[PDB]
């Protein structure tokens, strides 16, 4: 049991994040944009490495707070690791917070 | 590239003690008999006695342990109006891999918990 603390560099995976999130609050669908902004995340990721399997993972959450996230595996390896971003929607009062979680084939 | 279905059934073990072994991890924590001499968050703590439970139910698979921890300041947390949500998608897509989603709360330290199990067959 580990928990957890990369197929690209950090300062690209905020630039993957933050671009599919611009590129969403820039739809006919009810779709959310949670569910839009992973899929969007997971194709930019498989297209960048195949090594690697992909989980996407968004907490929506719609003052003074604080949103944390924590993440464990049951096996250990220092080749799975993960990354944690938070976005806001100041005007529609909303709040992100996606972590990506990369498995090592 | 698979949205993952909270409510499935896919889980080595029934939802009903999938429920059980995370209600009772927690209420653990929250005993007013326990003692952290560690600086290990609830929420840290929660993950690792979660884990450590679908292990011993099964070794096929894989688990992880995501929670998500809100902590409200400046009003108290059952007068306030909002949604805590989560999604998850992975980037395969396997019948036996899975997703269970369960929200705790705790009014009194105004805080809300989302944890999320993955299990991944091996």
């Amino acid at each position: 049991i580990e928990i957890k603390d990369s197929p690209l560099p950090e300062r690209k995976l905020v630039t993957l994040i933050q671009e599919s999130y611009d590129s969403l609050k820039d739809n006919l669908s009810t779709e959310s944009t949670s569910n839009l902004l992973i899929k969007l995340v997971l194709e930019k990721l498989e297209k960048h490495s195949s090594l690697y399997k992909y989980i996407a993972s968004v907490t929506t959450l719609n003052a003074n707070f604080s949103l944390k996230n924590d993440i464990g595996a049951s096996w250990e390896s220092k080749k799975d690791g993960i990354f944690n971003y938070k976005l806001e929607d100041k005007n529609n009062n909303e709040c992100y917070l996606i972590t990506i979680l990369w498995l090592h084939k």
